[PDB]
């Protein structure tokens, strides 16, 4: 819970940073990424896989391990 608290404000803690709000991922990603599910990540409320994990960081263009508490 705590883990995925925290993996989640790294997940916000990037896509903030490239200035993209969650429905700005959604849009740019053509809508392969949605606001609500990229949102209960970063709020720890659903869990993400590693797969899933590995993809989103490809798309905001950082190292998967960066993303890691």
């Amino acid at each position: 819970s705590e883990y995925a608290k925290q993996l989640g404000a790294k997940l916000r803690a990037i896509r903030t940073q490239q200035g993209l709000s969650l429905h700005g991922v959604e849009e740019k990603s053509q809508g392969r990424w949605k606001a609500v599910v990229v949102g209960s990540y970063e709020r720890g409320d659903r869990a993400v896989t590693v797969q899933r994990l590995a993809e989103l960081a490809d798309f905001y263009g950082v190292p998967v391990q960066e993303l890691l508490p």
